[PDB]
């Protein structure tokens, strides 16, 4: 019998996801790596505790996160049978379609076909009625996002999922996208990028913009850039890296801390998608908020060294 | 049993028009040999072929057989023995259109025949929903309304991921997209006939509506049930358009399902088989799909001198 | 569909030893003809037409087909479609013995085969149980105790109605009475490869032991698989011409010119033959002369 | 999908168990360590997989293995569901109630209450409506046998398991439990002591005559006494060795070196020959090895082709071989 | 989520009932009063809490235990199902048919009928496969007492009660039921009789001597008969022991290894507290026996 942190809703900041009513942490854990088949249960069980006893409400899956494909939505599954059965109401969970998941042509892409088969499939490898978020993995220029986009109604209006999202997709399709889901009534609710300090796609492409302008969230996948960004590649590389560790040793921050508070700097941001391979590490990352601030010559600083450095 | 794992090595699959559905060049019809006339067995090896070769769609109707329903309680069985750990890399549809039970709700198009006559196959299939439920034919007593929305219903409630046609003149197949567009559905797919020898698809004007549209077109018997495979200039033609086949390094059937799949306008064809040894054969065909303006000429010209 | 109503106007029936259960005379099994290669419609004029005949009493075992399963599971699907309403009419048999699945647990007389078999058959043939369930043939390494046990809870467990065993020699036949009335169960009946050409069942003393317990007896290969139907074989049939009978017919009524045998159990290909068959209790009286001729013949 | 060798049932060697007609692989797998929730799911996989490949057809558990206790049993089920669907009928599963197992007063020992709700604890972790054997897993000297006969009775009678052991009893509670399930018309099967070179009060005991009069099997449990008889342990304690996640202890001065060098002039490892050994005797029905990955199945298998032991080997052996001091179950058999 | 307390075994004494193998608490619940739909769910759930954390994994009902008739089991189904979902096989419920239940000739007594269909409607009003301890409640003088202990049998052989137990019995009848149970293979495992220092036919009748020679268990009933050995000259020995009157009256009920445990109701949690104390101190006619009709017989 296991009971979660009483104060588990004391620290933790949350943000409204773009015009909606949902609120999600400013820190998500992410299920991409660590809670595969190749990973021994405990160690995932003292993960998904460890987050929620922190705050973190908001778990962020697809289908073929493992190794093997498939394995965390599955080990996900039992550790929310065994530890979570009370509290499935208080957690968001995400899926995704859009990878190579499968063999053969309906086991990638944005068919409907392969996105409501998939939905399925997750659904049942997690024991879950619906998921909180369902997404369009990434772009398919062979499917027209008319069929995309009424695949994700689908699992609106069959229950299976409570809102939708998308992942990767340009500021053009992302607006496609809203003005499609708009003809059903549904309000895209959140869009997945990679954004971290040393990938900046999303600022540089006008998408933030295209996601305020219509009331879409925004969380951050590979906000460490898997880790770089963590302290843990050419000399000017080094050099740079070592100067913004410095900055954030200035901060009284680690370089991984830093990292997220950066993201988190200002309101264009609903989350940052964190993994973890260990319980520490959720509690050193949850930290960022305690210093969410930036003065303007230290943006210019760390862009500065960014340039300098040529980690653009 | 375990499926070949090259089997999405070799076969080449196209976009369903403009949708994301991408089915084989070749897909499997179940009109003949999967009835209870025909031993289990058999089917067996004929759907474990198909799907070695990279065939994932496989094509049926209420009343395939003989006798009639017996198809798809046939797939259904060799599904849950076979393909339990497969569905999802599979296409199935069905269709209701034709006489399939007596009495005035047991063929045509009104919503009681097409809904009821979905539900015994998902039943006979073992199936919570078909990938794509067609219309197998016009009905000129039922207003298209009444058919369009009835497949709409079948999408709506998850029973049927997409909708096809089959055998509609262009001008309703232009009304069925305009009815299905009212309720956001695309028309997926049209199945007529269309084979060497039977052109009515390309003279109607159909293969335009449906380009033109954005719906897939899959050939319905493509070897002219097995013609392409009687007068005498009938004969003398077959003659010499089997020795352009010759020629070719193909068989007249291969040639056959090439000329159809030798350019974007038919998504694939539907074949039929009694044997393994016959899908084998035909998909031989993706070995040779160009032609040069000098053969579609003679080929044409063998044709009308033959009276085919 | 529906039965011939007069299905039950023609047929004989015989008690089976001293239980209450009447086989028909004659009884249709389902060894071949009824595998995934044979198609489902041959399949189906076949139990129709026994069933029109009155023949009641249908016996299946694990591993017929080919391949093995199969007989249960056309069988079952059969049932479903043209015998809904006709289960409680019908006698269903299984067994397990020889080799169904592969390992040391796919044959044989354990617990565990029997127990697992059944299990596999009942789900096969879409049944709740089967009239009646044999052990196929004798097990030496396995303890005809556990055997019998095995059968027991297949009868208490609500499996299997009544028990049987088959191709047991008279010695281990009485062993299994005896520790089946350890369990106040009574073997119901023994299934002997018997014709005109393979007399065991005579010479080994069987049919004594059978009528000492109450046993009955069917008999298999009773046509010696199409052989009864080379210059001996010319007599005979003359013999049966004789009779105004075909040697099919002659070799049935042989094997039932006494009330040793409770029933004989004929395969089928077509319809046709059923028809023939049943045919035989027209005819079930031979002369002494007619045993002594057709023993010198044969 | 996953397909078992087709060859799987051409080397492994059968035998039958005790006077019954089941027939249990002279080497069976146990569970007891390597496939708790701290052992990955992958790796327990394909030591599972590679079993059934060489013919190991016994899978043995208990409701406390893993750890935690109970995981070895919802991991076996997964494993069970994903890749041996079509094979249950193949496998001969068990499992035990005895030891510690939940709080309480009811979570340990061989009450009628315990062992009940245990075996259907057990059922629902591995997803199986029976299991093949169930057994009491240690003798409780304050419940009357009567009470631990009947509820393995009413076990094998509802149909939760074909068939019942008992592991770790005394030669006269062993006789005791044979009467008692006589009297509910049920043989037990099978007795699971722990047996090897090191450790041998089933052969001073008298357990193995008890167990040929009464026509019950026996299958021996450490029988590399963890890893000991493996010689792993002649020059240091490796890293990935069990002892260093069974301690140093056991590596006392009191056989090893000598052991080894009878196993070379037989062509054998030390491994190899512990395992022939234990079934040089045809009353050993099955020698029930751990294994932590799939290359020490492959190795141990071979021990089948040496079972011969000449009068002067088992006399050197008897000879120069002492007690090991590492029966730690020595508390039931005592009884 | 509601977790047990962790220490919950430290200090509670458990004895073996009879010569079984099952140990009750040496002080069990029952659920006779202050569990019917006339009392708050939460009052009830705290006092059910308290006692599994005390270590009493013995709760004990009845088909008419309320009121309303069926609202205690129906109460406790409830609480097992919101806070004992993980505790089942921690737990020794127990219930009975025999006294008046429901209307007509079916609904009282000791026959098949009555028995095993008041064992169906009291799985189901508690939400559970089995019970671990199914009682005849009492005599039933006009039903034979083959047919009462076959009803018990079946209970067993269908896996609706683990065990079978007896409620008033009398020695000679007691004796009975042990030989006819044997009959079939089944050890009775458990008398219940009303027992408490102002009320010992128990003693006097030689019971406690047919059961230990039967290996039968003891739980008393009613050892505080009912409040009046509470307080609410005997409290004046109590306080010299340093026990209140309570504490003493279920000490010398447990002085001897003669009975299993005591059968203790509570209206709150502080009773429990109090009463359990009894333990730390185990060394040493009222006419209220309102069961004796039963024990008569
Ligand atoms: N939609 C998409 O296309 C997409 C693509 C990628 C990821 N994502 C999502 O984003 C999540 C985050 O991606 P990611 O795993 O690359 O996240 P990240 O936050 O870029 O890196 C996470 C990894 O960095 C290490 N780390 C985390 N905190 C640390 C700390 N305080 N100090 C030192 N090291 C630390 C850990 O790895 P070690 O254990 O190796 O130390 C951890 O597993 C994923 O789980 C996934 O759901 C989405
Ligand atoms: N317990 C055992 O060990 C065991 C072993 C074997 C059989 N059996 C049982 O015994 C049953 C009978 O075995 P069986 O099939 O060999 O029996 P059989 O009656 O000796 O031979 C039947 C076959 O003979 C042919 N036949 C039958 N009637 C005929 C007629 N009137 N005219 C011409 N041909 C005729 C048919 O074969 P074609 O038409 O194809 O030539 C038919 O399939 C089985 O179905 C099975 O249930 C049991
Ligand atoms: N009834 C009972 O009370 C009881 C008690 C104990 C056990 N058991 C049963 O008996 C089974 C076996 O116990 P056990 O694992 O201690 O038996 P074991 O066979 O004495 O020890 C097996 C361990 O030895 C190592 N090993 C095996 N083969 C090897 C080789 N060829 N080379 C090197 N190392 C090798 C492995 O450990 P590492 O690789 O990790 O070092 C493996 O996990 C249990 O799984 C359980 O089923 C029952
Ligand atoms: N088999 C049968 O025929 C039969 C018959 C009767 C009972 N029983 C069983 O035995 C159980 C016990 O019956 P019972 O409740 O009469 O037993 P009891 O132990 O004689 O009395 C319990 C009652 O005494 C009061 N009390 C308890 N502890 C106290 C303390 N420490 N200080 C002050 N007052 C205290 C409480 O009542 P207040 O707090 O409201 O005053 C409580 O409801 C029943 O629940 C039932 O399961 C069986």
């Amino acid at each position: 019998v296991w009971l979660a942190n009483p104060e588990r809703y004391g620290q933790m900041q949350y943000r409204y996801c773009g015009k909606s009513g949902l609120r999600l942490p400013a820190l998500s854990l992410g299920l991409w790596h660590n809670f595969g088949h190749v990973n021994a249960l405990e160690s995932q069980r003292a993960i998904l505790r460890k987050a929620f006893d922190l705050g973190i409400t908001h778990f962020d899956l697809a289908n073929n996160y493992g190794p093997p494909p498939g394995s965390a939505e599955e080990n996900f599954g039992r550790l929310l049978r065994e530890d979570f059965a009370a509290y499935r109401d208080e957690l968001i969970i995400s899926t995704k379609a859009g990878y190579d998941m499968w063999p053969g042509p309906y086991g990638s892409g944005g068919s409907r076909k392969y996105l409501l088969a998939s939905l399925d499939q997750s659904l049942k490898r997690m024991g879950l009625e619906y998921v909180d978020i369902f997404y369009s993995h990434r772009v398919d220029e062979n499917t027209p996002m008319e069929e995309t986009a009424s695949a994700l109604a689908h699992a609106v209006q069959s229950g299976k999922a409570l809102y939708v999202g998308i992942s990767s997709y340009s500021p053009e399709r992302t607006q496609k996208m809203v003005e499609l889901l708009r003809e059903w009534k549904i309000p895209l609710l959140i869009h997945q990028p990679s954004y971290n300090l040393l990938n900046r796609w999303v600022d540089k492409s006008g998408l933030l913009d295209t996601l305020q302008n219509n009331g879409v969230g925004c969380i951050a996948f590979t906000p460490l850039a898997q880790g770089l960004l963590t302290g843990k590649l050419t000399e000017a590389n080094l050099n740079s890296l070592r100067l913004l560790n410095e900055m954030a040793q200035q901060r009284g921050q680690s370089m991984a801390q830093m990292a997220l508070s950066w993201l988190l700097k200002d309101d264009r941001v609903t989350s940052v998608l964190i993994g973890a391979s260990r319980a520490e590490q959720l509690e050193e990352n949850v930290q960022a908020l305690n210093n969410l601030t930036f003065s303007t010559k230290e943006l210019a600083q760390i862009d500065q060294h960014i340039a300098d450095g040529e980690l653009n």
